[PDB]
């Protein structure tokens, strides 16, 4: 679509699909582009994703944390698994959801190849997810481990109360 | 294509297919872009939709309510399921249909993934749909509960009488 | 390429089966042309076997809604919803080329219509509203239209003028 | 690409079977060119094995309706509807190159829709084709009836003497 | 591949595939475009073609002869059947091949049902031989024999035969 | 896509897939283009790759070493097989990984029969090992050992191993 | 989109099997750059496992024909027709990168060659002309080349220089 090109001028990135390497490459490239345009101005990352690959999600995570600009995260529909992980990873005080957004932190995948899955288990990237979520939500590692194994769906309000977002955007 | 892009210049968006995640993302992006262009001028959402997925439809709904410009809604052919919900969700006074439009309130999937179905069951989106509809139509939620469970087809004039739209546009 | 250039001349071509995509595109073009200039005429050329009635009504309603006069010109053919849109053009401004073939017969499902669309038509009785508009725009009685839209009667351009479906056959 | 640049030169290329898609494309180019300038000649090159008669009649009628003269020029082939459209050019301005192959035989051809085939027979389009061909070749309807019911191939010079075209374009120098 | 539109600015046309109706329509369109742009300047037609449809080849042949500009023909790799025919059809004195080009005048075709019927009733095989005779300076009798056999010709032998005017030497 | 052309203006090259011939040709072309634009300014090569073909990987490797501009390598996500080899081949002091990047040096990615035959005859594994040994500061004995096993490394471990120079801290 | 931009720098990339499509592309780019400037060098980068000899001879002939010098650089692999086009660069201007792989073997006859192409190869004895050309350009005896062309002969960049296939190995800096 020609629309996502216009939105880059507004420093808006839409993450509206399952997260695989292709998507990760696209989002990362968009993040580096906007940093090159203007290293100071905020970026707006709208999220409607059911999740996906963990190494691909970490690629985006790492790029959000590395670049100079504050990356604002705004969930518009769903944020599950890596979707919700990236939602929580946005700039402090600047993580949002619309009132009818659905958030799940269950971390179960996502067209991941042999090499990726091998890396995940060997470098125990799941423990790294749990540890990062714990830091960014304030929850204990033990509560994070428990909830990421479970299939709990949170309303926007329940997501704020959990510490995944900062503010529910009520009209 | 080039017509919708040039139509976007007039702050017109066309919602003319079933609503899935792709469509929602597109409509949401278009709404955010038009807000970014001018935060004050009306937006015209044209609707010819058999409906689609609830979580996709709520993403559009939330965006309409979130943005500063008021989104005028106009049914040209059909609004069924989520299509009619979106029609009823336009700026008050600014909801329209052409004389031979067909509106159906019945909410039944729109290629909704199993994660989305689970979320909607758990978060009780169906009761929420009924409630929002009753607020936007002026009907009691009991009337809404009944009418959304049967397949009730309404003319543009009947949908006006029902409160789904404000006016039938005059030839 | 050619169609975007024609759009500048306020010319819209309807040269396929009418389904929802086509209807959405035709509706869009009509809206764009009204936004471009509200006073100048639009030229809708029709070569269509017909299709979906709900899609056709979407185009019909838009033609009647928009400000500019919409001229309808049949090239090749106008069957079912195709003939309905041809008869729906501005009065005094509905045309057919000499060898055009017009058919009023409304089938008994077309335009690869969805389950939801078929149900709406039978419940809201669109077949009767079609027959009503046709009689109003041709000058024939409702019982004449009712019989003719049930039959597979093919009309020449001149017979279609006699019928009231068009205003004039265009002279070479 | 090349075809859009050619359209600036008021050149239209008809190089395939005739269906509704092609007919609509040709019809639109003719209307565009008339909208550009209504006095200057149009140059319609024809290399076509034929196709749908109702699609063919749409092009035919459009040629006769617009104000500019439509010169027709056969390169390669003009069979069935192709040769009918060749014969449909502005009289005096129908051409073929020396090695062009013309066929007048009229055979539902070329992915014609079910409604179209029925329309052909009911409105008796075959009689109209014959009568028009007769009118613009100068040949009698009886001769055209016989010649269109046989697989009848003609050279460019034979097609000229038959009256289908006005001149064979012999190359310089 | 947008290289071909760039070459068109330099009045260069590439015929580097099997000759069918689509290729014919394409080549004919470029030739007409190049005449419209400028009717005086030479056009350069490069050939690497195994041949193809006789009626499609004839459409190209006629357009070459009909347009005002001189069309140079340059064989770069192969010119077989209709390919070699179109090579022999260039402006006189301006038909070339590169030193390692392969040229075959044997005529066996990627035509259609209607096209095949036309070729045989109108006797296009005789028209090919006749034109080959006119443009090579060879007799109808020799050409008839050679177009029936699978004689491959070097670039030098094609010059000697009269299919080209000069071999293009490094 | 389309974003990648804009990134080229910033002298950024994304290597975010398996390395086959088409990918190598593309990366090599982007490197040559950027050198041609400016021979002095740094190039940034972002790597997210499972690796792939040895011949294709060496094509990129050689071009990185040949061109004038310093090529910075930045691992985002993963660098395995040729991916990690290309990561280790960045300009000295300008090889980086993000905190959560996964690095694997193990050498076993869609390559023709000719290429596989070439690899074993011309002893390309011995070449890889020697080059890795030269750019990490680890011995050939050590690198021969670690290339055989499926040892994954964190960004910090990759730095300690000598594959990268720094981890990029948020 | 880099290739079109790269073409502004007089750079051509041959990165696949050689067939008629590839050859017609390369030939076109060579002819384009001549028309652009006939004096400045052209840079042909080679990463090719070979292909059709007819297609390769088309490129070869065009390289020799045009005025600009064509520099050849092997980046990854040059096999069969790939090697041949490598050895065919301007004298003193044939290069390979240090880890390039070169094979002179000319296969059992490649690259989707048509029955017409294969017939011409055998009749016009195209293999003999290849061996003759390689001999002239490597400075080796036709006897040695005939032997090495019949074996699967993989060479390093340095060995290719010692053979005479290239003039220099491009040393990195
Ligand atoms: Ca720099």
């Amino acid at each position: 679509y020609d629309i996502y090109s216009r939105l880059l001028k507004d420093r808006i990135i839409m993450l509206g699909s399952q997260i695989d390497d292709n998507v990760a490459n696209s989002i990362v490239s968009q993040l580096l582009f906007l940093q090159a345009q203007d290293s100071e101005k905020d970026i707006y990352l709208y999220i409607n994703s059911p999740g996906g690959s963990v190494t691909a999600g970490f690629a985006i995570y790492d790029t959000i944390q590395h670049i100079k600009p504050d990356v604002q995260t705004i969930c518009i529909g769903m944020a599950a698994s890596m979707g919700s992980f990236l939602l929580a990873a946005g700039a402090k005080g600047k993580r949002f959801a619309l009132p009818n957004a659905e958030v799940m932190i269950h971390q179960p995948q996502g067209q991941a190849t042999e090499i990726e899955i091998a890396a995940n288990h060997i470098l125990k990237t799941r423990e790294k997810l749990n540890r990062i979520l714990s830091e960014r939500t304030g929850q204990s590692i033990e509560k994070i481990q428990k909830d990421t194994d479970r299939d709990n769906f949170l309303t926007a309000e329940e997501a704020k109360e959990y510490g995944l977002i900062d503010e529910v955007m009520v009209p």
